[PDB]
C-alpha cells in the first residue's frame, strides 16, 4: 500500500471508531416477571376450566 | 359472565333439578262421587220438606 492510502486509513479508522455502541443489558428480570404473570393468567384460566370439568 | 359464574350455575342447576315434583291426578271421580252423595242428601231433605208443603 502507498503511504497516502495508509494515511487515509489512519484518518478513517479514527472516525469509524468514536461512534456510540449499545450496552448489552441483563433484561432477564423484566422478561422473567412477564413470564410469571403470563403463566399466572394461564393457571387462572386452567383452574376455571377445571371447575367445569370437575363439576365442583 | 365469567367462566367461574357459569361453572357455579352449571352446578346449581343440576341440584335444583332432581327434586321431587307432584303428579297432577284426575281426582274428578272422587269429587263427582261426593257431589252426587251431597246432592242425594239435598234431594232427601227437599222431599221431606215437600211432604209437609203437600200435606201428603
Amino acid at each position: 500500500f502507498t503511504l497516502i492510502e495508509l494515511a487515509i486509513v489512519i484518518v478513517i479508522i479514527g472516525i469509524l471508531v468514536a461512534i456510540a455502541v449499545p450496552r448489552f443489558v441483563d433484561l432477564t428480570d423484566q422478561a422473567n416477571q412477564a413470564n410469571v404473570d403470563a403463566t399466572a393468567a394461564a393457571v387462572r384460566s386452567a383452574y376455571a376450566i377445571a371447575t367445569v370439568q370437575a363439576k365442583g
